């Protein structure tokens, strides 16, 4: 079968609807996420309009193969949708109301700028190729817009789950695409950062700095290549699969930081053993001693700076 | 083929039954597990209604294709279940007896808060969506819910499985849903945790309060930052897949707890080497003094605290 | 079609037999192994039944949809089997010899009480259902149970492939079933544990007895704990996915027991260090003198007692 | 059906055109990469030929069942790719527009001698077999080549996407095969790697040359053994999948340095102490006081030799 | 449709060929290496001989199900092969071309013996299985065995694609099967083991001989004891999944010398130091100096002994 003819020279418009039933497995270094969702589609095609006095029926079904249905399919997918079609209803003007359930696997870039504080917006877009005949333009029918209760996504806080109602109108291969975005918004559960990463990696680079309050250089080597060791492991311990971004983001610089910080510890732990070597411990003795402030002050004031930078 | 039209107004019922054969793959970070069970399938449909006298047979066989069968489906399944229709028979009044066999991988949250002495309630949720002549209600036929006496989970101990026998009837998409909740409860199987995490990762925390028994500040830096990084060693060793909750759990606690108790027990070397070295050696000495009873009184009674908190 | 009816009351017959071509990942912390093998089927139907004379031929070829197969599945396997059917051949008198190829992912549980020293006895379950007209039992054709001579399983031996003749006839579902037990014997390849995985434990382990041939507190604390360090790092170095089990396996209780040995001489190195500081060197030196002894004869002693008690 | 007949002995040109919709899974160790693209083939069928007036259409569309298509398949892909027909429109003349959505992983060889400051050309070549009737050959419709503005790969720059106009013409197993280059330019964005990897790598290899400015064996031994442990730690750490490359890289040649500048500084120390402990202090003191110098410019001169020699 | 009858008693060959258009994913632990090939097959089949002056072409294309195909399979598979009939041509004396690609994981196992300095012998088995009416022979056409000069398999290089020309003629399960070797020559890209691997481990072996050149037992405990430490985290960093093997092999050889030798020098450090404590500084002298030779002799001797027992 071929598309429904124009009355006029008007497109067809193509109501869509998606409504979340699960939302599940958020890689955040593939930047993908899986669905299981309702696609809702209705659109008038004349050719089936019928007098239901005639046909002794208010609605008719069908069969996907019996009548002409528009080929919609996801921009930003790694696979084809597995869908299966639910139900295929005709009203006595025409109007065909489609839904089928389908799962998918969605590529949708994240900002990783503010991780482990950060906000995503995920898309899902909506796609249909214009054919010869006419026009095929898609619509947000926005009470066939939602998800289920229960929707949930491990590490994350579901927002909302909207469509932008304009759709994105262009020219592709000498043919127009409609494009519709479906969005939906989540926010990172960052509580258990606090005493499961960030809290324990602070302990490991305080106990460095008793480095500062030692004139013992073996105990003050141990002290920080140890605890630098320490933090390593301990990164190796907690690690989850963040991708290389070409911007730097607040946990890449508070960690980079960390490094620096062990860094001149050990310059400051070289240096106060060599002036007491070399007979000036009253140099030697003060620069310990500013050390003990100079250390957390400096440390508190960066992460200041950062947190104002990123946020 | 259409629904079987209702002699007055009634829904049409459908008696489920889901029976285990396996269940395997219980994945804690993803919060799936995989089933392989029968479902069975009872309905009147009196268009095909006969007499066993002039007919020949006292059962009837079909094959899927037909006669009319109720699209069932799961709600939190990750991909549609993979099915084989073992059996379609029907019984002289027009009662079709449908037996499939399936394989599904199931998305069922876990509760983490008491992790590894937790129980937990695997959900498998049936729907069916009504049809535009009739409304679909689902039912439970207790006789067709059970498992095989040789179902196990790795790692747990199967508790029951059952259905709760009132469905959830509610609007989707403009249409009746009807949703059942077979439950599968268990019981994690806990001993193992005990003489491979629990006690050595003590023996290792224990290892550093000898520092306690040390005037040796060299000594003690290398047994407490050493034994950190022990710690720290052996949780790579030993971990498992748990994933980020937004809520505190019991073994999140007593790590932090661990990972306080390092940082703790530096001060403590710290302040004993400080005192020591500025002439104050009757005050170093009480503290460590104390420390060796503090210590262990303070772990003793802050972990029967959070066995209370938790428990 | 139905099935074949029977002359008097009795059930019908399917003869059955497996042929390994490939066995291969054998997962030990899934529990599951690949199989790719032949399912051999034999039945008679007597409605196929022919005269060789009037047809001109001794045997009939038939594709599966034009004859009743009855509809054998396994139990323990994930997902149903990926077969293709290689022939179906007729003879005179209605014996029907169906064959074929298959893969499947069978879950079989292994007991790892004495890893990995071990033997585990894998089971192929095969199983049908009984139908409305007649009652169908299985029966194995020991002929035509074997594998293939190049059948390997990387890491194990294979001893032999039989199955337990006597089906296990039982009521499930209102109906019977018949299932026959197919048993993959094989014992692990153990080799290799020994200089790889346990003679560089037991050198770690003795590198920390060398403490006792030390009165260097320092140096002793080193040893002990920098051993502990290399103790778990080369047990991450050389693990294998091992599952949790609710029972205490050999490995198990020996793993627990080395580190119950490092803690017992960091008790040792702390009480020496003790008693000499408190100006008791007599006992300090008879206790090391002592654990020069004590130590590796008490591991010796344990181990048989663990040996004993596994094997 | 057949392939279309020539007039004339000529061969069948099948205009072909890719358009990337997604990129994605650049796998580095595989030498993979993911696209999910149009392809776009067009080709005259004279059989398939119609008059506009007669037929009341300008434009007929086709199910891929109904007509002859060319069997066109991508010769570097794992599996063949998924495709979904988009559109097939038969203008009066027998001109088909063919239009399917596919997705394909891609096996492409990847030159890591400049490694993480490549770039790289990834090929997809398309190909086509001659038929018995007559033999077809490929071309390319510039217009159709092309990608979306949204196409990311995660860790590269997309520079650009096009195809060698001219087919690759060659026999195989008698038969004549026409193959097209497509090329897919890309350069890794290396931004992160200097906080992230190179700079805290620097950093624990500058924390060993402090061993130039002391004359304690212990804490020298203690300073560059703990770095080496470090330095190993975080290359644990950071480490991504590269693999094992017939050819010194860049990265090889640096990391292979980093481990002899650990060597030759243990041999320094080592050196240092001996003479020392064998009453010449004079050659002790000359030897760490040129390698404060030497370290460093070594080091610097070294890589600028490396840097020369790879770029 | 049935098999073609001999004219004689004679039985029908089947000409194979394999044409090698693309390897990868050689998986050294699961001994599998996935392959892309044409599959090509030829055979006479009389009740197809055409007359071509009376019916018009010069050879006859033919869909699959339309003729009598022979059931060829693969041997060792994982599972079946993915294939796409290409072309089946006719020719007038009844001859059949069949051509086909496949893609196929190749279960094939490695001799680890020699290894990084290995060559293999991957095996693709082609089997046919005989039918009633006549017995079934696979043949080798010679100019139908190839492969892409493109073809690459990462980390090895490719010496040859060859086929055993006799078959091998055996009975299974009361018929005839006819097997072909395809045989494919890798030997390992060895170069990269030398600065990536050997030469670092090395030098963490050679720092731990230092302790020859020091009477300090608090830095040769922290030498010996730290570069064992340094050997297991390098193995964990640079290690690749190699199975385990029933025999022993180069690399298992070298690696459980070097845990011994570490072993050694714990004894050695450890009898130097009690003797001096012991007042015996000239025996501890004298084992110290020549453990200076000893250890690296030992050492050279073992591994030309190892490198002469496996090449």
């Amino acid at each position: 079968v071929s598309p429904p003819p124009p009355i006029a020279d008007e497109p067809l418009t193509v109501n869509t609807g998606i409504y979340l039933i699960e939302s599940y497995s958020l890689d955040d270094c593939a930047e993908t996420f899986k669905v299981n969702a309702f696609l809702s589609l209705s659109w008038k095609d004349r050719r089936l309009a019928f007098d239901p006095v005639r046909s002794g029926v208010r609605v008719k079904t069908y069969e996907p193969e019996a009548i002409w249905i528009p080929e919609i399919r996801f921009v930003n997918v790694e696979n084809a949708r597995d869908a299966d079609v639910v139900d295929i209803s005709v009203s006595p003007d025409g109007t065909v109301q489609y839904l089928e359930r389908f799962s998918a696997r969605v590529l949708s870039p994240l900002d990783f700028r503010r991780y482990p504080f950060d906000s995503q917006t995920l898309h899902i877009y909506l796609i249909v190729r214009s054919v010869d005949t006419r026009n095929i333009v898609l619509a947000v029918d926005l009470e066939k817009v939602g998800k289920n209760d229960d929707v949930f996504l491990t590490g994350w806080d579901i927002e909302s789950f909207t469509a932008v109602v304009k759709p994105a109108n262009f020219a592709l291969e000498d043919r127009l695409e409609s494009k519709l975005d479906y969005q939906l918004r989540i926010s990172r559960q960052y509580f258990s950062y606090i005493p499961n990463i960030i809290l324990p990696m602070l302990f490991i680079l305080f106990i460095s700095w008793t480095a500062f309050w030692s004139t013992s250089y073996e105990a003050n080597v141990t002290l920080v290549v140890s605890t630098l060791i320490a933090h390593i492991a301990f990164n190796i311990l907690v690690e989850t699969c963040l991708p290389k971004t070409p911007y730097m983001t607040y946990t890449g610089a508070i960690i980079f930081m960390i490094y620096l910080f062990y860094f001149v510890a050990v310059i400051e732990v070289t240096v106060q053993h060599y002036l007491k070597v070399e007979s000036q411990p009253a140099r030697a003795a003060s620069i310990t001693r500013a050390s003990r402030i100079a250390f957390p002050v400096v440390f508190l004031l960066a992460n200041i700076i950062l947190a104002f930078l990123f946020f």
